């Protein structure tokens, strides 16, 4: 078995979240198929639910793996996902689309997904981090190369084809599955925690609006348009390189003593999304692209580190859960809200701005988060 539990490690994840990112090259043609009225608003919640579901699914497999095993769940969860992306096919309406994509699909890719973590732990029970890196590295891969290979591949053979034989990587993480083979309320009354907890999910109101309403926004320039994908491809090459540096920079002395750089991170991702309906260059907004791509893998990348900073090693697991439970709401409620924010008279133009609000405000209530304090002063100023 030896390192193939990584090998396979990196397959997963670049298998779970190259789809969920490349959506968007999805939805821009399952929009025209059997289209309308008010589509726009139905459609988006396709992914929006994809999306949402696996953060609402991720804490409660913590019993299930427990329960049942390592090894198994991850088959459960390849079988499942091969099951919804094939019963995908064959569906004349898009109301179904909402149980077989989404909801079965993500139920199935969060029970695939999860138990990739407890097994890399284990790796070689040492060096964790770097594998970490590793793995993201390599899904970096299939982020940046799977938009590509769909773009091309859908005018072959439309959305039910493109989706019916998508059902290749559901495969391969099937058959992989087999290596992996082993050989509570009472957090809130930290102050620290409860107020980041709240800050990040009000941050991140607006956070996937873009990942499925950008290639939608494109075909504003519909005739200079020689190439499209390059536009979504740009942000994980770029998410890839930030997250590995950002891994490096997080522990060095010079800002390492106590982070918050997300509110940095937050407050120019802000800025780059109000700056996409405005560049009418070509370049411009590949700039921005990058320069969202930088910071968006930057923010996800000191995350983890910051959970058993706040809070003790044995709580950390409680935290991720809660956050997670919390983080599965505005995802869900991003993009459709975005969607239909002006699909009565204009286009996304005012629907970006707002998008962009949110952040600002993250920002300002994480930065507003108390340290470098003891109770030992209690007794000069307030008794
Ligand atoms: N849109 C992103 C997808 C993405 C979102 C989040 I939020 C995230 O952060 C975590 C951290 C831990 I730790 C988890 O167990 C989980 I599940 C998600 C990661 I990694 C990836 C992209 O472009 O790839």
């Amino acid at each position: 078995w030896g390192w193939l539990v990584m090998l396979a490690a990196m397959w997963c994840n670049g298998s779970v979240f190259g789809i969920q990112n490349a959506c968007g090259v999805l939805f821009v043609s399952m929009l025209e198929t059997f289209g309308s009225d008010k589509m726009v608003f139905k459609t988006a919640w396709v992914g929006s639910l994809s999306m949402g579901m696996i953060f609402f699914c991720c804490p409660i497999v913590s019993v299930f793996t427990d329960l049942f095993g390592c090894r198994k769940t991850a088959v459960v969860g390849a079988a499942v996902g091969f099951v919804g992306l094939m019963s995908s096919s064959f569906v004349s309406s898009i109301e179904p689309l909402y149980l077989t994509y989404g909801i079965i699909f993500a139920c199935g890719c969060s029970f695939a997904y999860q138990p990739s973590l407890v097994i890399l732990g284990h790796y070689f029970k040492k060096r964790l981090g770097l594998v970490n890196g590793i793995v993201t590295a390599g899904s970096s891969v299939f982020t940046i190369l799977l938009p590509l290979l769909l773009r091309v591949l859908i005018d072959s053979v439309g959305l039910f084809y493109t989706l019916r034989v998508l059902c290749i990587f559901m495969f391969v993480l099937f058959l992989a599955g087999f290596t992996y083979r082993p050989l509570n309320f009472a957090i809130f009354k930290v102050t620290a925690y409860a107020v980041w907890a709240v800050g990040i999910p009000l941050a991140l109101f607006g956070y996937f609006v873009p990942y499925v309403h950008l290639m939608k926004h494109v075909n504003e320039r519909f005739q200079d348009e020689k190439n499209k994908e390059v536009v979504l491809m740009c942000i994980g090459v770029t998410s890839g390189v930030g997250r590995l540096l950002f891994g490096r920079i997080a522990d060095y002395v010079p800002g390492v003593k106590k982070v918050y750089l997300q509110v940095l991170s937050f407050f120019f991702i802000g800025l780059m999304s109000m700056m996409i309906p405005l560049c009418s260059i070509f370049g411009a907004l590949i700039a921005v692209c990058l320069i969202m791509g930088l910071f968006d893998g930057c923010f996800i990348s000191i995350m983890a580190p910051i959970a058993f900073e706040l809070v003790g090693a044995q709580d950390v697991s409680q935290a991720i859960g809660f956050l997670l439970g919390f983080m599965s709401i505005p995802m869900t409620v991003g993009p459709p809200i975005a969607g239909l924010l002006r699909d009565k008279l204009g286009s996304y133009d005012v629907a970006f701005y707002l998008a962009g609000v949110p952040p600002l405000i993250g920002g300002a209530v994480l930065c507003f988060i108390p340290s470098r304090l003891e109770e030992e002063l209690r007794r000069r100023l307030t008794e």
